């Protein structure tokens, strides 16, 4: 019983998080399905550390101080269940397993309940920050069996990104799958932000005809203002980056985006619970569309765009327009994200601290933005805040960007530039701010062909069927949603 | 053994389909969970028919000619499984159960396999056309256990809508859940169409300031050309329709769209299998957004739109623009739908006849369109057609609408009119026709923060990790999708 904690999984996240814990003075026992990788790790990256290895689960468990604490950082899915099944017979009541991978929240909820019945404390925790964050200070979103929290708080908050006054970007999120749900939403917002950034870049490149380094500079400048954020920052660096041959690397890269599930899950959750998280939807679909690379090559030969477009305006003015469009859309991204969190708390009874979640994102986090503090403030003033757009800071920002936003989109449309996210964000804003929508026509159509019934504005809750054609029956469908 | 067939479920679809079969000379045994409704039906709507009723399943089954044929038209979900469980003990090998409701295809696949093992032939069939279609001639999309097809073909094709030369809008779709899958896609396309129509109506109302009856006329006119279709037709009727007090009915209707699952399922399937069916996604979320009626009233108080917009152009010219925009977007809706069908065939091994499916939609069907014949022709010319937009008829149509399309959207944007479907449709067109997309930047970002690796254009399939920051490690994540 010499090791403070064990970690399973020796890819980018596992190796780096191990070294982080080591640097903070914790003895860590490393393990991996492919056992050869343990030795390779101890002989290289962990060469001069306190890290110890195991050749088997049995051995790994035996090295742990009680209550034993084991972290899993492996590919999400069956692998996590595989390890749990093997560990349970080796563990004692009160022992703790922490899944730090990108697992679906429903899986986490299930595992949490199963293991609790067996006396084992299960934590499902989101980890943000990628390689760098794992190595030096990640954002941690722990949820599950809170009985575990007291036994992991010290390590977790110990290694977590610290901000300003030294406050850790890691606090208990809530019960069962709450941690992984929050992490899911984190990735939804991330997907959205990345896609919007791509659309800005596409406008800079193809409407304004800017050079790679010129665009790098634009992002670098944007990073000093309201758009101050991790993603804007690295985009600037990416645009600057030169390959060993002196040419820029980005233009050499294949334009087919991968995805590993979290974005998709966010969109699916939104659909299942009826939350209009439109940006994430378009972001995921945009990745799918880019995957059709071969099709797009084919299509580019037959489908023509706007034939006669030339940008005849002030490039500098339009660049600023792009900036403001990006800012407003970024705001919608986050607002939708928080709508989804609020909906989850309602669906599952999780007591989520929205302001707190915002604070956890200030460091070691992919969606770190200068305005996360503003989000916290918003929920402080009004914990029941129904939407970020209703808070003054965000309402004002969007109001100030609105003109530029519409200008950028209209121009984009005229130029033939794909802006799935810019447009969906604006459509959402325009939809959400409208007291009357044409959805009443949808109701009329449904009642007309399917007898689904509808309600009058003047008396909501009472459903009616109308004999639209004058030749229909009286027997209608029932009024229900599904 | 006097009845030819039984049907369970006495709401709009069931009552009407029973009367349809009765008119074609088939003796039908009616049943329902709430048995009192059986007698009510025989005493009223079926008062002068050959319909017979049962007071129990046992009694209903005993009235059927072998092989026994039972149709289920009840609310999708558990209720279907409930009846199957109760029926199986009463049935003989070779008997046939037909689920005509809007069931999820995965449920249908499962039921089909389970019952096959028990000697019972299961058909899952989509039914289109609503009340009027059920009553006089529906589109029928039968799939499941093909051993049943010969035993139901006569009745099914008998009551199905007939087109032109008298060909029935009903043929065998494919194995297991294929029928219900096709039906799901049908509803996806339908949701998309309806939402597009609402957006055109919104533009007519709020940009062009047209009167109800004037807009009614516009749709009536549009229904004579390329937009000739069921939904355009009924929209014209709905706009004209006056309540008992002489005022138009539509403006009295509450602005909150319901949904019963199929649209949502389509979008989810699309996400799960990586097909960019963007229109259905926006259509479903638009309904969700409309449901936030109370929130929208609140938001309309705080969130301002474009302050200084006045339409200063030719109304007639812009009305035509809207028409062309609608047409192009409608085309995208169907194109996306068939991409999903193609994907399903691949995923599940279903041998789907795309042209045949288009033909089934020509009558008694909510998405009846004048150009369904064109879709059939396209797949005739090229059964491997990867996308409708690649066919000359559709390529040309979109090419001719393109200008008006962008004009409509750009104007809509400036006026502050929500166009989630118009804009997603156009974004998708612009994305799909582009050989190069900014997705390369997403790949760069992913590799930069998460070491997800990427490929070079010049050598696809070989994944690389780059040390973007110059201070990172060599251990990356693995390259995989999920
Ligand atoms: N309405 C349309 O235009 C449309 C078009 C095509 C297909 N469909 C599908 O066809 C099916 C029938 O649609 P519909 O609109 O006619 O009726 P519905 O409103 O969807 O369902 C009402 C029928 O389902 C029965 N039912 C509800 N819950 C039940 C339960 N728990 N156990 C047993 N029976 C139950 C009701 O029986 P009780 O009388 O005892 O309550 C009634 O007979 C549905 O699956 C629908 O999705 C609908
Ligand atoms: N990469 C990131 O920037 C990022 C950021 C935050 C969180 N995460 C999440 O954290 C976890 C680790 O991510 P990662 O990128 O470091 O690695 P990864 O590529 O997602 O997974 C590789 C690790 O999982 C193990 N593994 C794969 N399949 C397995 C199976 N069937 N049974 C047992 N182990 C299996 C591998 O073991 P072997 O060596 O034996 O093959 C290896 O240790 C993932 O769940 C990921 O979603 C990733
Ligand atoms: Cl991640
Ligand atoms: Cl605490
Ligand atoms: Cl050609
Ligand atoms: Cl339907
Ligand atoms: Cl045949
Ligand atoms: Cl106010």
């Amino acid at each position: 019983a010499q090791a403070d904690i064990a970690l399973i999984g020796l890819a980018v996240m596992g190796q780096n998080l191990i070294l982080n814990m080591n640097d903070h003075g914790f003895v860590v026992c490393a393990f991996n399905r492919t056992v050869s990788k343990v030795d390779d790790f101890l002989a290289n990256e962990a060469k001069g550390t306190k890290v110890v290895g195991a050749q088997s689960l049995k051995e790994m468990v035996s090295k742990l101080k009680k209550p034993r604490r084991i972290i899993l950082l492996v590919k999400a899915g069956q692998a996590v269940d595989d390890f749990i099944e093997k560990l349970v017979p080796l563990l004692d009541t009160g022992d703790i397993i922490i899944d730090g991978g990108n697992s679906e929240y429903r899986d986490t909820t299930r595992r949490c309940r199963d293991l609790k019945a067996k006396g084992i404390l299960f934590v499902g925790s989101g980890v943000s920050g990628g390689e760098e964050g794992a190595r030096y200070g990640p954002s941690l979103m722990p949820g599950g069996n809170k009985e575990a929290w007291p036994h992991i708080k010290t390590i977790f908050q110990g290694i977590a990104a610290k901000v300003g006054t030294g406050e850790p970007c890691c606090d208990w999120v809530g019960d069962e799958g709450a941690g992984h749900f929050v992490k899911m939403v984190h990735n939804g917002i991330e997907y959205g932000d990345m896609q919007l950034i791509c659309e800005a870049y596409h406008l800079m490149k193809d409407v304004l005809g800017m050079a790679q380094d010129e665009m790098a500079q634009a992002f670098e400048d944007w990073n000093k203002t309201e758009l101050d954020s991790f993603l804007i920052e690295i985009t600037a660096n990416i645009l600057k980056f030169q390959d060993t041959d002196g040419k820029h690397l980005l233009p050499k890269i294949r334009d087919s985006a991968g995805q590993k599930g979290t974005g998709k899950w966010t969109a699916i959750s939104a659909l299942e619970y009826g939350v209009p998280v439109t940006l994430i939807g378009e972001a995921v679909f945009a990745r799918c569309l880019s995957s059709l690379k071969d099709e797009r090559i084919q299509a580019s030969k037959k489908l023509k765009g706007p034939q006669k477009f030339q940008f005849d305006g002030d490039k500098k003015s339009f660049l600023e327009d792009i900036r403001k469009a990006l800012y407003a859309s970024k705001i919608i991204s986050y607002a939708q994200g928080f709508m989804l969190l609020r909906q989850a708390a309602t669906e599952f009874g999780w007591t989520l601290n929205y302001g707190g979640i915002a604070l956890m994102w200030r460091g070691g986090c992919i969606i770190r933005s200068v305005f996360l503090g503003k989000i916290k403030d918003a929920f402080d003033r009004n914990p029941e805040l129904q939407n970020l757009l209703l808070d003054d800071f965000f309402k004002s920002a969007v109001e100030n960007c609105q003109d530029s936003w519409r200008r950028a989109v209209s121009t984009g449309v005229q130029a033939g530039i794909p802006m799935p996210c810019f447009t969906t964000a604006l459509s959402f804003y325009d939809g959400y701010r409208h007291e009357m929508l044409p959805a009443s026509l949808i109701q009329a159509q449904r009642d007309y062909f399917g007898a689904h019934t509808y309600e009058l504005l003047a008396k909501p809750g009472q459903f009616i069927h109308t004999n639209w054609t004058g030749h229909g029956g009286t027997v209608s469908s029932s009024s229900y949603n599904a």
